[PDB]
């Protein structure tokens, strides 16, 4: 039932149902000769909805927002990105232009600039320490400490017990290493741990790309960073 790869040419969006009032969002990308998927998030936020990143580029995210208005039809007023890679802030200035607010920590908008990547315009404050947490409508937003990159945040929609990994978190089918370049090897596990202390009630997870799943996608993800330190 979830899309793959296989079902999404590049260009188009596909939104999923999780919950009652939450949804992912999936498109594709290519990257180097191949082409893999990609997950964001969708929170219902009164009679307006809530974004969390881009559809990894410009073309996909101005679909993904003809898509939400075909199917939802309700007004996308804020969004927010995880990290600063072009997965998740790719697509910030069409977001800009259709009156969108773009937000991201202040940590996550001086790594977009020295990359030369799109920068979301607004600071979220209250991020700066591991294990810190912040209210943002609908959602709960963490820092966890320094994983994928040393910015990454996650988000739960309590509602709903949905917990929403960003790239910190591997699908179960990936068993090696991905993008690490900008990965704090040596404190991701201790950052995921932060994870399971504080959303132990998890229901569903989502990883930044790939397949949901539930809590067992945290420690599937620390056994895959502990193999690749030990290569
Ligand atoms: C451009 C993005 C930024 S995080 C990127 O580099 N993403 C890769 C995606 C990826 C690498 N290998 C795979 C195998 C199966 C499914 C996905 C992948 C990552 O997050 O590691
Ligand atoms: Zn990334
Ligand atoms: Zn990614
Ligand atoms: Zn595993």
């Amino acid at each position: 039932a979830y899309p793959t790869v296989s079902e999404i040419p590049v260009g188009e969006v596909r939104l999923y149902q999780i919950a009652d009032g939450v949804w992912s969002h999936i498109a594709t990308q290519s990257f180097d000769g191949a082409v893999y998927p990609s997950n964001g998030l969708i929170v219902r936020d009164g009679d307006e909805l809530l974004l969390i990143d881009t559809a990894w580029g410009a073309k996909n995210t101005a679909a993904l927002l003809a898509e939400i208005e075909k199917q939802i039809g309700l007004p996308v007023t804020r969004a927010v990105s995880t990290h600063f890679h072009d997965d998740r802030v790719g697509g910030v200035d069409v977001l800009r232009a259709a009156g969108v607010a773009t937000y991201a920590s202040p940590s996550t908008r001086r790594l977009a600039e020295v990359e030369g990547n799109e920068i979301p315009t607004h600071s979220l404050e209250g991020l700066s320490s591991s294990g810190d947490a912040v209210r943002f409508g609908p959602v709960e937003l963490f820092y966890p400490g320094a994983a994928h990159s040393t910015d990454n945040l996650v988000v739960y929609v309590p509602s709903a017990s949905v917990l929403y990994g960003g790239c910190a978190i591997y699908e179960l089918s990936r068993t090696s290493a991905g993008n690490v370049a900008d990965a704090d090897l040596a404190e991701w596990p201790t950052s995921i741990e932060r994870i399971q202390q504080h959303y132990p009630e998890a229901q569903f997870v989502i990883p930044g790309h790939g397949l949901p799943g539930g809590l067992d996608l945290l420690k599937h993800t620390t056994n895959v960073v502990k193999a690749h330190t030990n290569r």
